[PDB]
């Protein structure tokens, strides 16, 4: 290590090989040839040698003497070899590889984009989503020389979209999937169309936009083209999405449409979903079990303790009570609600002002006039 620093004795051979071949006058089968035979030699080397002999390949194929009609040939042939190789060590080459394409990316704008997509297919292995993610945004899709295919194009977003919500970050995802929707009309691959329809409706839900979910995913639940098993998977997702949303008329809907599905009869959730179409007041223990039946993202719950479903539970009811009453003091209704009055109040009032709920509070005496 320390007073001899020189590198492998085969790694060498390969670098001087190389080296040799630079200006040669020879055709280009032969001269292609000789090429691919030292990476052949290269490739069959094992370990610091291997990852050694490698480097030099790299840095002899993008430098300048080499015609681009050779390097882009033999980057290529040496790119199909990495897959075969153990992870830490394509992931090392991967990387290496793009930093010393980097000062003429322009030349080698296809050999970027097939190592990106198989260095982000490793951090994808590993569940590195972000890192995945990052290496697949470098690919430049409409900055490059490369006129992508549209499905390329597509296949790709959908890829990051898919990594960031691994991630926990819907936001990015959707930023994403919103690229995608401009394309998808364009492709002519049904398959494709149909997994964007099924990211985007789960980028909404992971974005807690409910309702908009909820119509994506009945409508992936009518698509005969799509297995049974799996539209009744995208009807499920509907129904939860729809009780998990804001209280309203759009809401209130989409309730009705699941109702009369008759597939619905088929979830553990028809129960909820035959009590909030009818404008039932819904309590705690009634909905433990559907609590149980939600996805981890759907679950989240604020510092004071309260969950997206307590929050939409305490919406409907609001909703449901002013069906029923006149008028009712905040005391009655947080009681029959089981919450606390103050809270009756603060969300009444906020419905109100959102336009959700039709009527007026007397803070004073503490009432709220329905209708
Ligand atoms: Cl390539
Ligand atoms: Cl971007
Ligand atoms: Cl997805
Ligand atoms: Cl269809
Ligand atoms: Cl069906
Ligand atoms: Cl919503
Ligand atoms: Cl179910
Ligand atoms: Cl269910
Ligand atoms: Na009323
Ligand atoms: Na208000």
């Amino acid at each position: 290590n320390l007073y001899f620093q020189g590198g492998g004795r085969m790694a060498a051979a390969v670098r001087q090989d190389l080296a040799q071949l630079m200006n040669s006058s020879g055709s280009h089968k032969d001269l292609a040839g000789k090429y691919r035979q030292i990476l052949e030699k290269a490739i069959q080397l094992s370990g610091a040698e291997q990852l050694e002999a490698l480097k030099a390949f790299v840095e002899a194929m993008v430098n300048e003497n080499v015609s681009l009609v050779i390097s882009r040939q033999l980057l290529t042939d040496f790119c199909t070899h990495l897959p075969n190789l153990p992870d830490s060590t394509a992931k090392e080459i991967y990387h290496f590889t793009l930093e010393k394409i980097q000062p003429r990316v322009i030349s080698f704008e296809e050999q970027v984009a097939s190592i990106r997509q198989h260095l982000a297919s490793i951090y994808e292995k590993e569940e590195d989503w972000r890192n995945a993610a990052q290496v697949l945004v470098g690919i430049p899709l409409e900055t490059g020389q490369k006129q992508y295919n549209v499905d390329y194009k597509l296949e790709t977003y959908l890829k990051i979209a898919r990594l960031y919500l691994e991630d926990d970050d819907p936001v990015q995802a959707e930023a994403y999937i919103n690229r995608a929707s401009l394309l998808q009309n364009e492709s002519t691959n049904e398959q494709l169309q149909i997994h964007y329809k099924v990211c985007y409706a789960r980028v909404l839900d992971y974005r807690r936009k409910f309702i908009e979910a909820a119509q994506r995913y009945n409508e992936l639940s009518y698509k005969t083209i799509v297995h049974e098993s799996e539209r009744l998977e995208a009807l499920k997702h509907a129904l939860h999405c729809t009780i998990l949303a804001s209280a309203g008329q759009q809401r209130s809907r989409m309730l009705a449409t699941l109702f009369k599905d008759e597939r619905c009869q088929q979830l553990a959730a028809y129960g909820i979903l035959e009590k909030m179409y009818l404008d039932r007041i819904i309590r705690g223990n009634q909905l433990q079990e559907f609590a149980a039946m939600l996805m981890p993202h759907q679950k989240a719950t604020t510092a004071d303790g309260s969950s997206i479903l307590d929050r939409a539970v305490i919406e409907h009811n609001l909703l449901s009570a002013s069906k029923l009453y006149n008028n009712i003091t905040f005391e009655e209704l947080g009681a029959l609600l089981e919450i606390p009055a103050a809270k009756a109040e603060k969300i009444a009032s906020q419905m109100i002002t959102e336009g959700r709920m039709n009527g007026f509070i007397d803070q004073i005496d503490g009432i709220v006039h329905f209708e």
